[PDB]
């Protein structure tokens, strides 16, 4: 049940596209990309299964400007990724409790909202897999 | 036998009470928050699960000031949570041993008594929990 | 199916082939340690999986320049390698798609060179494994 | 299969034992520690399955420093602890050839020492332990 190769390989060449989604940075992630995104979830089932396993990493790897970028990405793809993404997310969404409870030191500049913003994301994820 | 999704969504609703518990920081957790986290632990088996994950969690990324409340919030639990959440607290019990061994360099100010203080936290914790 | 303890012990033998030619620095792999990680892949099947281990766990705990090293020696068991190694690879190739979206903090010196021959070498990997 | 509760307590019991000898830290163990450790690997199965979790456990969290020791508990428990634990060792000894591959940035002291004391250690491990 795991993606055969030929779709690791095909996912492989859409790296470029998931890579500057969701970059690391406080740059907002473009609405062509989320277009994109959403593209390559409805390719094969193995797609998405390749994709999820992308986002979840980059999820725990980031900082919270990554994670915020995640979570905007996995709302978009509640209302335009494919059944079977939307299947294997539910299937493996306790990751969602986890980001609403993402916490630190507040910044001088900025206080606290980046946490207010990742954790607000991960409810309204939360609001929309689960209802 | 993992949670149903409308547990989920439940609990995401409750982290603002186990945020606010969990702080990882030196101001003591209010009793009014270890009685709402019992209350959470009572709404449902799933609801009792989430709690276990997100404890769980918090008492591995926390410094020691966050383990301490973790450790104490289960204490507590022992004697006002759910018998479902004290199930599988006991089914999951390898790592009380794991927070028994919490230590690092001392701190000029405080030596090592937050470390003494999560030790002994972990080691009340399995008194209880294994007696 | 996990490796016997004789191939275990062979395979400790030969830890100094294997930190030389993974070694996390800046110094490119010399050609004989390519050949000398190809004939312990060629040893015993056992010996393959140890080697499999070995190398996947470089990949995930070693800078930039560690990981490039990895890879590189990956892509020359693809031409090189024994069958074994090349079918139990596959079966854990997951890793590839998270090499190739390795990232980070520019350089002020060599900008994203590292990070973009560690996406190349991954693409590359996964171009020669997957077709 | 895994340690009743009772086991847990006890071995909770004897935590101050071990938490002296494997502080990471540069202060040897002493020999009367050694001698306490194969004596708990005696108590009973789940003690034993207990003191494998907490070693391997420190030997993954420690500095080189903490992790020779341990290394050198492992060794002294091949000729002193108990049947059952050294076969539950010998299950989970993949670990091994992790430590032997142990390495780092040299100190301007001590150069490369402690990596060199530490995989030597785990090579007379697996020396001992696999033959």
């Amino acid at each position: 049940a795991a993606p055969p190769l030929r779709d690791r390989l095909s996912f492989l060449h859409r790296l470029p596209i998931l890579l500057k989604g969701t970059s690391d940075d406080d740059v907002p992630c473009p609405g062509y990309l989320f277009e994109e995104i959403a593209k390559i979830s409805h390719e094969s089932p193995g797609s998405s299964q390749c994709l999820l396993e992308y986002l979840l990493s980059r999820l725990h790897s980031s900082s919270g400007h990554g994670k915020l970028k995640v979570l905007k990405i996995l709302l978009y793809l509640c209302s335009h990724g494919s059944s079977f993404f939307l299947l294997i997310l539910k299937r493996n969404s306790a990751f969602i409790q986890e980001a609403a409870a993402f916490a630190g030191p507040p910044d001088p500049l900025h206080g606290n909202s980046l946490y207010q913003k990742v954790r607000a994301a991960a409810q309204d994820l939360g609001s929309t897999l689960f209802s």
